[PDB]
């Protein structure tokens, strides 16, 4: 669910991911869609095609079990579902580390702002 989405994205980037990525550009920003504005938006894209995958499970509000040992995040969880879910968060997580050298706090509100229509997943 978005507590064990959230808490990698801390451990991994630094940053606070309500703040930081809850309104950025146009895929990452929760409801947001469109195609994407740099790299980092594109890791939000890339998630939430994973994410489309999950018919068994509810990527908000199920939790999981993971854990951050020796700076890497390992998903530990056994039910199915729960554990592609938390691949799906630890990728967006590592994704969102790597491109952290473009993010740009212009897109970081971009809730009102435009966006052309999304690829396909």
């Amino acid at each position: 669910s978005v507590l064990e989405l959230g808490k990698m994205i801390l451990q991994e980037t630094g940053k606070n991911a309500i703040t930081s990525y809850g309104s950025y550009g146009c895929n990452c920003g929760w409801g947001h869609r469109g195609q994407p504005k740099d790299a980092t938006d594109r890791c939000c894209f890339v998630h939430k095609c994973c994410y489309k995958k999950l018919t068994d499970c509810n990527h908000k509000t199920d939790r999981y079990s993971y854990s951050w040992k020796n700076k890497a995040i390992i998903c530990e969880e056994k039910n199915p579902c729960l554990k592609e879910m938390c691949e799906c968060d630890k990728a967006v997580a590592i994704c969102l580390r790597e491109n952290l050298d473009t993010y740009n706090k212009k897109y970081k509100a971009y809730f009102k702002l435009k966006c052309k229509k999304p690829d396909t997943c």
